[PDB]
């Protein structure tokens, strides 16, 4: 479920602004970067657009890849491809307590390997923590361990589920 996309063949004078604006128009953007020569200032014509939702990221590619601009036919594609993302040491955890927070959940799983990233899910109406979370590990072996170490647990009502996504 990638949110990061790569853009290039961007017109030479397009600005980090026109980039963002042009990508926001499709969804809601976390951050957009235009790659500039730090010293000389000019656009190297690479763009990184990060969405909040994957939905909108998939939406952006469909609508914006191939967009004709100043004869520049820009290319929108997922920053990470299906070659690498598909091998992420990434697991779904339900059953977690509502009091835990991204960091809390992170530290409690520290003990298995290098935690690349983590997202904790909140409720739609209620808004506060849900007990479901996602966690990415450095390499697979660290995740297996969580699965073996935490799949089933405890004074709470339900057992915690750990398994690959």
């Amino acid at each position: 479920g990638r949110t990061n996309l790569i853009v290039n063949y961007l017109p030479q004078n397009m600005t980090q602004d026109e980039l963002r604006s042009l990508f926001s128009s499709i969804g809601e953007v976390e951050s957009a970067k235009l790659i500039r020569d730090k010293v000389a200032g000019h656009s190297l014509g690479y763009g990184f657009v990060n969405y909040v939702t994957a939905k909108d990221a998939e939406r952006a590619i469909n609508t914006l890849n191939g967009l004709r601009l100043q004869s520049k036919t820009i290319k929108v594609s997922y920053a990470r491809p299906s070659s690498e993302v598909i091998k992420d040491a990434n697991l779904y955890i339900s059953g977690l307590p509502r009091t835990m927070t991204q960091k809390d959940v992170e530290d409690m799983f520290s003990r298995f390997g290098r935690i690349i990233n983590s997202r904790v899910l909140v409720d739609q109406t209620t808004g506060l923590s849900r007990g479901v979370a996602f966690i990415r590990f450095d390499k697979r072996s660290e995740a297996e361990e969580a699965i073996t170490s935490f799949n089933g647990h405890k004074g709470s009502s339900e057992p915690i589920t750990v398994k690959f996504a």
